[PDB]
């Protein structure tokens, strides 16, 4: 399991978190030096278990499929909640068990549905570590309006944050006053199937990608990644999604 507590974070204290999260997640290669997510895991073990406290010091715990970092459900106080999509009741058949009663959340877990249920598009939803813990705050009693929002900072916080060092910095940068997502930031999240397939086919084709990826860059101006030797690669990106998931 990992864990992270809002009660005295800071960015040190987030950064330890996204490291244990990253190391957390199994692999048996690397691909240009970059952590390859397994194809496939079987039973209980596809699913990471985290402990996040809000400042007050209550708690739910975050279910994580390890081959893709997608979250499956969560668990707070006795009761279980899941995303409306196959692999979380999968999920479900696992993790939270003995909760008292399991409750399916009236969306799937992708940024499209989130942003809808939600009411609004996460260019516009500040995110932080302020953020997270009114995220953890929301999700301990449901609401499952409140809950989308919840759930679209809590996707960002951690997942997208183990995916990539520059949303890990952002949210650093956030530790003590939310804002919305720089522009890069949603570029990333939306790239992160996209640049992990083109970097493992760059195995094979001289480090180049077969389909350059459009992005936007920290100044916000639009840049194109072509080959291996782009920062996004050598710096950024720090797990990829096995092709055999794409
Ligand atoms: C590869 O990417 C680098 C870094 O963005 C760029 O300067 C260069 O023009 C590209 N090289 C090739 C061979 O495509
Ligand atoms: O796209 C998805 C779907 C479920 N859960 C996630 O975190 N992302």
């Amino acid at each position: 399991d990992v864990s992270f507590r809002l009660s005295g974070a800071d960015p040190s204290s987030y950064g330890m978190f996204i490291k244990d999260l990253r190391n957390a997640l199994p692999h048996t290669e690397k691909v240009y030096n970059i952590p390859l997510l397994l194809p496939s895991v079987s039973g209980a073990g596809r699913y990471l278990l985290m402990h996040l406290f809000n400042y007050d010091g209550n708690t739910i715990t975050v279910a994580v499929d390890v081959t893709n970092v997608y979250i499956m459900g969560y668990l707070a106080l006795t009761t279980s909640y899941f995303f409306n999509e196959p692999a979380a009741d999968l999920a479900s058949q696992y993790v939270f068990r003995s909760a008292r009663r399991k409750i399916t959340l009236p969306y799937s877990g992708n940024y499209e549905r989130l942003q809808i249920a939600a009411g609004k598009p996460r260019e516009k939803i500040p995110i932080g570590l302020p953020a997270l813990d009114t995220a953890i705050s929301t999700l301990l009693h449901y609401d499952s309006t409140a809950a989308a929002g919840a759930l679209l900072v809590l996707i960002q916080t951690t997942a997208e944050a183990a995916r990539f060092k520059y949303i890990e910095q952002q949210i650093q940068e956030r530790a003590y006053r939310d804002e919305v997502p720089s522009s890069a930031t949603i570029s990333l999240e939306n790239s992160w199937s996209g640049l992990s397939k083109q970097i493992q086919l760059a195995q094979g084709n001289n480090g180049v990608f077969r389909t350059p990826t459009v992005l936007v860059d920290s100044k916000g101006n639009r840049v194109q990644i072509t080959n291996v030797t782009s920062n996004v690669v050598t710096s950024n990106i720090q797990l990829l999604l096995n092709t055999k998931n794409i």
